């Protein structure tokens, strides 16, 4: 297809909830909300592993909770749907393993023990960016809700029994060709779509391709970004019986650009299930969506991208900056004047702004943190300047 | 500090050889190099995972190579430097487990069993970006150049006995502060540095902190980039005799933007250690640094980003996209045209070109991918048009 002059081309991907790195980052937060649900003030650090027949916890955790880590982990995959050794997985009968041990001292000292809340100190040094769209009401890129979207439509029609021959691994990828819009981006149609899901042994590959398209890509993808020249890619491996972790390991933080922006924006590196909201790998990430997307509900910026970053044992951030892509009539410096008389961006008042708290981290595990369900971050501050 | 219009901060960072996730990360790699001396068309998709007195392997390998992994592994272990209980982590005495199957054989008739090497399919659908930047001669971003050298330079003075309270566990962020030129960017300063590195019990926090200063950062960082507004957070936690493994669990793949540009450009999300080149999250990835490279050194841009994007099973990219920042006299189309005419982004293609199944991977796999050592892929290719 041809490329007019001011369009391009973006593309992201998404997976499904028994892919395996998500079944893990799934797992980690289930872990996380356990703790939290007794013990509000966890320190948890929990990274899942998940190869054939196992699921490993490797990390640290000092909390004052009771926490059964085999009926956690057990009833996390059988929500995923893993439940017989014919899918390749099965939460009644798998191993679970457990190699966790207490927070190390040394970072408890240097951030958090006898610390006032609002002056604890970053649970370690990184950098962690924040964006917000106008492209959608979401405020997110379009390639990555559609592709969250097809995962989630894949999963509702194994669900619902009407495409049964279906399994929990999928992954799905979109490329959409944008117009360019004084910094905005404007979609305009979709270039291409992959779809890959674990099937049973039974189905053949033309009748999964005509539900992909008809039953899948058609109920999700509105007609109007749709014509001749979109490019399908459906099964194209050709066979994906095996699946799960039995076909791949899984690791938490293995989908870091999956749970954030589909590659648009920017990305610090760090990981966020597992995690506690000292760990500002997630917090700060939360609070700077939450910024983002503040100054786009607000109507300073139609896109915008926010850098902030932290030392460990150091409350507030090392420095922030806000890039507005030329969508704005203010100046950087001027956004910059409104964020810091809006927002505090120490990791112990973010838990009191956005509850973090609150043992809600499973639900955010899977289809990206960002974009949906009104949570905390998704509810724009309203700005005073 | 003031921030003039026209400038702007960024951050990166960077870890050291025996921080858990890079433990992680060259093990895979030494596990990789080890199937590849022996079978240069061995499948390897090798993810490692370290606590204290663990160094578990999961994944799938299929190859013709007898590796004797207890060996691989301790000698990666003592390559870093972690050969003692007193420094948290052993590699003569650790527990090495393995959790190793077969590639999948639905992956591996639906990638490139029966077909021609050129036409190998992608190994896994997913998206990649390449980026280069004129700012530094190796045509990296100078924030995560000037991190990875405060890393290697903690490890050169704990090997050469001059800090012997050194261990291996280290992390540094740098954010610079640049100057907007025309799409380039320009250092004129660093903001802020910071460096945590694991320690012995004996040597005190002042001691540590004015060597820091004295003997890593002043043998480092230009000193026309340092002044009295620069600050610095040296051993911010104040105490980390618990280090490596024992302090915090490693993952491979956790350090993803460490191994890239510190932030800048873009990523797609996938990991590159322990992956053979059929796995394009690797090879499509060089290959993209490749082409960005190429561009800036030939003179046709001074900044540029290259998505690319697979389909698993499908030799050809999906489609190809340069953006240049407003760097270049050529519009995007026309850079387009030049690549496609001088790149051939197959993966059993860029296996030839960058001579991927060379044992080399264990020397990417700490201090970045890119920007060193004139690997394949940082040689520019002279282009046609
Ligand atoms: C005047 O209004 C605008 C509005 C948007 C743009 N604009 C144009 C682009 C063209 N082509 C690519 N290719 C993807 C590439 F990866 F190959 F670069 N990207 C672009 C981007 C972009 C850059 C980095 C990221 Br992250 C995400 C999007 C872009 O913002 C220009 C002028
Ligand atoms: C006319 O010449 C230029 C030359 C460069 C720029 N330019 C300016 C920026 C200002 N401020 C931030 N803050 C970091 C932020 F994360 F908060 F946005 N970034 C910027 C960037 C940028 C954007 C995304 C990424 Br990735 C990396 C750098 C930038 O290119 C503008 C005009
Ligand atoms: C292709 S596998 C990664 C490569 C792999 N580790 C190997 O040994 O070659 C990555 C992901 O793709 C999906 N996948 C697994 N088997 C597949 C198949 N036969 N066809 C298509 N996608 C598959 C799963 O979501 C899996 O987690
Ligand atoms: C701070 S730890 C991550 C948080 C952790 N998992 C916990 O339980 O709170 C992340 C990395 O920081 C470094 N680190 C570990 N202990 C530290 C300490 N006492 N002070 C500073 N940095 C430390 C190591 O490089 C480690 O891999
Ligand atoms: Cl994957
Ligand atoms: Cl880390
Ligand atoms: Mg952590
Ligand atoms: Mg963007
Ligand atoms: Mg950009
Ligand atoms: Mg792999
Ligand atoms: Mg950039």
């Amino acid at each position: 297809a041809f490329i007019e002059e001011g369009t391009f081309l973006f593309t992201s991907e998404s997976v499904g909830e028994g892919h395996p790195d998500k079944i893990c980052d799934q797992i980690s937060d289930a872990v996380l909300d356990a703790h939290l649900q007794q013990d509000p003030d966890a320190k948890v650090a929990c990274e899942t592993v998940a190869k054939t027949g196992m699921i490993l916890l490797a990390g640290e955790i000092t909390s004052r909770a009771a926490v059964d880590y085999q009926k956690v982990v057990r009833e996390a995959v059988k929500h995923i749907g893993y439940d017989d050794s014919s899918k390749g997985f099965d939460y009644k009968t798998c191993n679970v393993l457990v190699a966790l041990e207490q927070q190390s001292p040394d970072i408890a000292q240097g951030v958090h023990l006898d610390r006032n809340e609002e002056d604890i100190g970053a649970g370690d040094q990184g950098l962690m960016f924040g964006y917000a769209t106008d492209e959608t009401e979401e405020c997110m890129p379009l390639t990555i809700v559609l592709a969250h979207k097809l995962n989630a439509k894949l999963a509702e029609l194994r669900r619902n029994g009407t495409l049964p021959w279906l399994r929990p691994d999928s992954k799905t990828q979109v490329t959409v060709q944008y117009m360019q819009d004084r910094g905005a981006v404007l979609p305009i149609r979709v270039h291409t779509i992959v779809i890959s899901v674990q099937h049973d042994e039974e189905v053949c590959l033309d009748e999964m391709r005509d539900a992909l398209k008809e039953k899948v890509i058609k109920a999700v993808v509105p007609a109007k970004y749709l014509d001749e020249d979109t490019i399908y890619h459906l099964q194209p491996s050709g066979r994906f019986v095996i699946g799960g972790p039995q076909g791949d390991a899984g690791l938490t933080g293995r989908k870091i650009i999956v749970d954030t922006y589909g590659g648009w924006g920017a990305h610090g590196g760090g990981a966020f299930s597992g995690k506690d909201y000292t760990k500002v790998d997630r917090s700060a990430a939360y609070a700077a969506r939450w910024v983002a997307k503040s100054l786009v509900k607000g109507g300073l910026c139609r896109r915008v991208l926010v850098q902030v970053s932290y030392a460990i044992g150091v409350s507030h951030p090392l420095s922030i900056s806000i890039f507005h892509y030329g969508t704005s009539q203010k100046s950087e410096r001027e956004l910059l004047e409104i964020v810091k008389k809006n927002f505090d961006l120490r990791p112990g008042v973010i838990v009191r702004d956005l509850d973090l708290k609150k043992p809600i981290y499973q639900r955010t595990a899977a289809y990206g943190h960002f974009g949906r369900d009104s949570f905390p971050w998704e509810v724009p501050k309203k700005l005073k300047y």
